[PDB]
């Protein structure tokens, strides 16, 4: 049993509500909270922008530090950072950035860093600003994560897109 509450079951191990990110981790303090981060950790918007001034900007300064020491991740890969005031741990994912022409098939190795954590709160990797099809994201998710993920979809109509379209 655990504190995720409202989400609406499509498989036996992903779970979905409609819901902002940052107040469901504000609320759950999850053990992991995953943000859809690029390769140089620059939190400017979309979920990362928004985890980020959660944290009053502690998180980019936690993030400037790992990149100066680390260089920058891959796409399609991901770094364990502090969760700040909103989760214990943040799981920074580089999902393929459509708007800046990345292999959408690097979509699968994103979601497979989720596979090391037992559950997590998650957006949908490549979704918003990032330029991906949602519908999309949602099948490669539960295609390829085992763990336990609890989805958060900001917008309403979206969710309720992706709910009614599941197969
Ligand atoms: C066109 C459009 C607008 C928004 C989005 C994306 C994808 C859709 C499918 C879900 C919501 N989105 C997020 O980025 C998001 N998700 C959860 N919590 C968040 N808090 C701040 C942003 C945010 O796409």
């Amino acid at each position: 049993v655990n504190s995720f509450s409202g989400y609406l079951k499509l498989t036996d191990n992903v779970y979905i509500k409609n819901a902002d990110i940052v107040e469901e981790a504000k609320k759950v303090k999850p053990t992991v909270v995953v943000n859809a981060a690029n390769v140089y950790l620059k939190h400017g918007g979309g979920v990362a922008g928004a985890l980020n001034k959660a944290t009053n900007n502690a998180m980019q300064v936690e993030s400037d530090d790992y990149i100066a020491t680390n260089g920058p991740l891959k796409v399609g890969g991901s770094c364990v950072l502090s969760g700040h005031n909103l989760a214990k741990h943040c799981l920074h994912v580089v999902g393929p950035n459509v708007n800046k022409g990345e292999d959408i098939q690097l979509l699968k190795s994103a979601y497979e860093n989720f596979n090391q954590h037992e559950v997590l709160l998650a957006p949908l990797l490549s979704a918003g600003i990032f330029g991906a099809d949602p519908i999309h994201s949602l099948r490669v998710c539960v295609d390829t994560v085992r763990t336990n993920v609890y989805l958060a979809v900001f917008d309403k109509n979206l969710y309720d897109k992706l709910v009614s379209s599941f197969l």
